[PDB]
C-alpha cells in the first residue's frame, strides 16, 4: 500500500462472517449523514482508540413518496458521504454503507433503493475498505420477508434488484443482505433461510449456493439470547453473519457482544460517533468503554492497547457461569481456583508487587505467588499476599440477587480484603478470620448482592497476611 487504506474485507475461513485484511473481525460503532453534516475527522479518529476498525454508516434516509413530485431524490448527501468515504480510507477504518428509515423503520421503498445503489455503488466501488449494505430494516420486523403477508411484502425482490444493480457496478465489493430487525431463535433462522433460498434461486440460479462475498446483516432486537440462538442455527446451515445494529435497551449489549465474539461474528453497535446521533454518544465511558472494562469483555484491537489483551484461565476460556438451584441441588460448580485468575498480566488482570511467582508453582510465567496446598482437595493456593495486590476473575451471573460470597483463606494472623463485581463494591471492608497458620484453612462467607451479566470479580487484598485457596458464589 501507500497509505493505510485497508484491503477488501472477506468471509473468513470458517464462513462465520467477514473480516478485514489481517484476519480479524469487524467492531465499530455508528454515525449518520442523513440530514447532517460527515462527522468530523477528530471524532472519526477516536473511535481506533476504542477498539474499533469500522463504521455503520446510515448514508442517506429514503423518501416514502418518491417519485412524486417533492420528493426527495437519493444522492442528496453526497458530498457528507464523500466525506466519510475519505475520512475512514485515510484512518485505516472499514466502512458499511447503508440506507436509512427515519419514521419509516421496518419499511422500504423499492425504487428509491435501486436508484440509490445505481448512484453509490459504482462511486464507491474501487474503495476497498467499503462493504454495501443493501437497506436498513426493510420489513416490520424480521423474517420471512419472502412471505406474501410480510409487511410490506416484496423486500425479498428489492434484494434481488438491488443485489443485480451493485454486482453490476461493484463487482468485488461486500454486500450484507436483509438487516433483519428482529432475528431470534431456531424459528427466525429458519425463515431467515425460506428468504436465502428465494433470493439464492433468483441470483445464483440454486437455493443452496455458496455465497462467496455475502453475509446476513441482522439487528440485536429479539433480546441477546433469542439473537445467540439464532446466529448459531444460521452459521450451521452455512451460511455467514453480520451484525450490523444493536444496543442494550441504551449502552453496548454486552451478553451479545460477548455470544458474537464466542461465534466469530463481526458487530456494528448502535452508538453514535460525536456530535450527534438518534441514540447514546460511544465515547461516553457510560454507553461502552466502562461496560467493556468492567464485563471482562476482550478482543484484539487492529489499533492502540484497548481493550487490553486478557481472558478467563481455564474453563475452555469461557466466563465462569455461576450455578443455579434445582430443588436442593446446585446445577454446576461454584468453585473458582484462586490460582485461575484472569490472563493478561501485571496492572491488567492482577496486580502483584513482584513480577516473579516466588512460589514457582502452577503459572510460573506469571507475576501472582503460587504454592501447594495441603487444604482438602489439594491443588494450589495463591500466597504472598501484600497490601494493595488484586486478583480478577471472569464470572458470569446468571441470575440478579442475593449470593453467599465464600473465601477459603488461612492466615497467622488478621487481615483484610474488599471484593468487587464489575468494578461495585459488594462487600466493603472483609475482616477475615486468623487460623493461626498459613496452611490451616476456614471458610470466610458474606452475602452480596448481584446484578445478572458477564463481570470480573475483583479481589483487593487490604493488608497482607493470608492465602487464599479458592472462591465460592451461590445463589441464597
Ligand atoms: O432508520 C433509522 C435511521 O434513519 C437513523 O435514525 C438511525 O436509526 C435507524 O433506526
Ligand atoms: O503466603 C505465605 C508467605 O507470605 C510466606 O510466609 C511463605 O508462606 C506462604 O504461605
Ligand atoms: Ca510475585
Ligand atoms: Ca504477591
Ligand atoms: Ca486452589
Amino acid at each position: 500500500a501507500s497509505s493505510p487504506q485497508r484491503g477488501r474485507p472477506r468471509l473468513n475461513a470458517a464462513r462465520t462472517t467477514f473480516v478485514g485484511d489481517n484476519g480479524q473481525p469487524l467492531r465499530g460503532p455508528y454515525t449518520s449523514t442523513e440530514w447532517t453534516a460527515a462527522a468530523p475527522y477528530d471524532q472519526i479518529a477516536r473511535v481506533k482508540e476504542l477498539g474499533f476498525n469500522a463504521v455503520h454508516l446510515y448514508a442517506e434516509c429514503f423518501d416514502p413518496r418518491y417519485p412524486a413530485p417533492g420528493s426527495k431524490a437519493p444522492g442528496y448527501a453526497v458530498n457528507e458521504i464523500d466525506k466519510i468515504v475519505e475520512r475512514t480510507r485515510e484512518l485505516g477504518l472499514y466502512l458499511v454503507i447503508t440506507i436509512g428509515n427515519g419514521a419509516n423503520n421496518g419499511n422500504h421503498n423499492a425504487q428509491w433503493a435501486r436508484d440509490f445503489w445505481k448512484f453509490y455503488a459504482p462511486r464507491y466501488a474501487k474503495e476497498t475498505h467499503v462493504l454495501y449494505e443493501i437497506h436498513n430494516e426493510p420489513v416490520a420486523w424480521g423474517p420471512p420477508y419472502s412471505s406474501s403477508t410480510a409487511n410490506p411484502p416484496g423486500a425479498v425482490d428489492m434484494e434481488i434488484d438491488v443485489y443485480r444493480i451493485i454486482r453490476t457496478y461493484a463487482p468485488e465489493t461486500p454486500v450484507l443482505l436483509f438487516s433483519y430487525a428482529v432475528f431470534g431463535g431456531k424459528g427466525g433462522a429458519a425463515e431467515a433461510l425460506k428468504d436465502i433460498r428465494a433470493f439464492n434461486k433468483a441470483v445464483f440460479g440454486n437455493e443452496n449456493a455458496v455465497w462467496t462475498n455475502e453475509a446476513v446483516a441482522f439487528h440485536g432486537y429479539a433480546g441477546w439470547q433469542e439473537t445467540t440462538i439464532a446466529v448459531e442455527e444460521l452459521l450451521k446451515a452455512g451460511y455467514p453473519c453480520f451484525m450490523t445494529e444493536y444496543a442494550g435497551g441504551g449502552g453496548l449489549d454486552v451478553e451479545l457482544t460477548y455470544e458474537l465474539e464466542r461465534l466469530g461474528v463481526s458487530w456494528l453497535t448502535f452508538q453514535y460517533i460525536p456530535p450527534t446521533g438518534v441514540s447514546d454518544d460511544v465515547t461516553k465511558p457510560e454507553y461502552f468503554s466502562a461496560l467493556v472494562e468492567n464485563s471482562g469483555l476482550s478482543w484484539t484491537p487492529d489499533y492502540g492497547n484497548w481493550p487490553a489483551a486478557r481472558g478467563v484461565y481455564g474453563n475452555g476460556g469461557l466466563a465462569r457461569e455461576t450455578a443455579t438451584w434445582i430443588n436442593n441441588f446446585l446445577t454446576g460448580t461454584t468453585r473458582i481456583e484462586a490460582e485461575d485468575f484472569d490472563w493478561g498480566g501485571n496492572g491488567v488482570s492482577y496486580y502483584d508487587t513482584d513480577s516473579v511467582n516466588v512460589g514457582g508453582q502452577y503459572r510460573p510465567d506469571e507475576g501472582v505467588d503460587i504454592e501447594k496446598t495441603s487444604d482438602t482437595g489439594g491443588g494450589y493456593n495463591v500466597g504472598w499476599i501484600s497490601e494493595g495486590e488484586w486478583l480478577e476473575y471472569t464470572i458470569r451471573v446468571r441470575n440478579p440477587g442475593y449470593y453467599n460470597l465464600s473465601l477459603r483463606v488461612a492466615g497467622i494472623s488478621g487481615s483484610r480484603v474488599q471484593v468487587s463485581f464489575g468494578n461495585q463494591d459488594k462487600t466493603g471492608v472483609w475482616e477475615l478470620p486468623a487460623t493461626g497458620g498459613f496452611q490451616t484453612w476456614t471458610t470466610a462467607t458474606r452475602q452480596v448482592f448481584l446484578g445478572a451479566g458477564l463481570q470480573k470479580l475483583r479481589i483487593n487484598a487490604l493488608s497482607g497476611g493470608f492465602n487464599l485457596n479458592w472462591i465460592e458464589l451461590s445463589p441464597i
